[PDB]
DNA sequence: GCTGATGCGCCGACGGATCC
DNA sequence: GGATCCGTCGGGCGCATCAGC
């Protein structure tokens, strides 16, 4: 095994307080996860941004309750137009952006609702829910492609502000970002191609893996476990679920968090504190 | 309108073999 | 012959569509 995640450093190593508090969680199922009181879980760690995967939701089925969020009024989303019931994104924040994008490039032809670009005053915000490799990898190609693709979408975007990534990566990147790496190298998230493409990730935008740089030689900290199986309550589970920065915010890093507790999907909630 | 079946998407438990 | 390796297979949950009434 069981982990428990450590108290919150809320100062940044030169001693600066943490004025910015990001939320991430793939809600599988922002419905469902609403009916399991997700949203009162949010209110409680009370994010200064709040970013959402997996919604399964186009934005006219959103339920009243999240109008009822007064703190996280500036509310942005996305859902794929041809595969309604799947992927799905948001992004809501107290104050508002100064621009906000979806996809990767040419959405406005593939409207896959998996990427939500959201710029403020210090820094660049990308959400994304990366495509899932598939049961038998049967979408491993595919994902290679998109791999390369986002990697190129965001050498761009670092170019100008400091980026931070979160969301759903949808891969394992080490052995120690799950329980049983010695048979998952055939299974998606956990392929040769979906890590060497994360290490791509890393070294090309570039990015630094915030909980990794933060704690790395932590086993057990992981951030899905599957429905089947009693693995969630085994702590049998893989570490899917990042927040990425640019270098020059490593200094502005006070800690990197995963709420274990947190219940209402096969995921938790990752949170972020930033001294801006 | 409402329910429940079906379709689609998205690995760890176990049994047998192998290793010394 | 306990520990490990390795291939096989049984399996939770959400959401869309469909049939039925
Ligand atoms: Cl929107």
């Amino acid at each position: 095994a069981l982990y428990e995640d450590p108290p919150d450093q809320k100062t940044s190593p030169s001693g600066k307080p943490a004025t910015l508090k990001i939320c991430s969680w793939n809600v599988d199922g922002l419905r469902a996860w609403i009916k399991k009181k997700g949203l009162d879980w949010v209110k409680e760690e009370a994010p200064d941004i709040l970013c959402l995967q997996e919604t399964k939701c186009s934005e006219n089925k959103l339920p009243a309750e999240l109008q009822e969020l007064p703190g996280l009024s500036h509310q942005y989303w996305s859902a794929p137009s041809d595969k309604e019931g799947y992927s799905g994104v948001g992004l809501l924040s107290r104050q508002c952006p100064l621009k906000v994008s979806y996809g990767i490039g040419d959405e406005e032809h593939d409207q896959e609702g998996r990427v939500i670009v959201a710029e403020f005053d210090s820094f660049v915000l990308v959400t994304a829910y990366v495509p899932n490799a598939g049961r038998g990898l049967v979408r491993l190609e595919y994902r290679q492609r998109w791999d390369e693709a986002f990697r190129k979408f965001l050498k761009g975007l670092a170019s100008r502000k400091p980026l931070v990534l979160c969301g759903d990566l949808n891969v394992a990147h080490e052995e120690i970002d799950l329980r049983n790496p010695k048979g998952n190298k055939k299974n998606a998230g956990f392929t040769p191609q979906e890590r060497q493409g994360f290490g791509e990730l890393l070294q090309a935008v570039p990015l630094a893996d915030s909980f990794r740089h933060l704690y790395p030689n932590t086993p057990y900290a992981y951030t899905f476990w599957t429905y089947m199986m009693n693995a969630r309550s085994k702590n049998v589970g893989w570490r899917l679920d990042y927040f990425l920065l640019s270098h020059s915010l490593l200094p502005a890093l006070c800690d990197s968090k995963i709420r274990s507790k947190a219940l209402g999907s096969d995921h938790c909630p990752i949170t972020l504190y930033l001294a801006l």
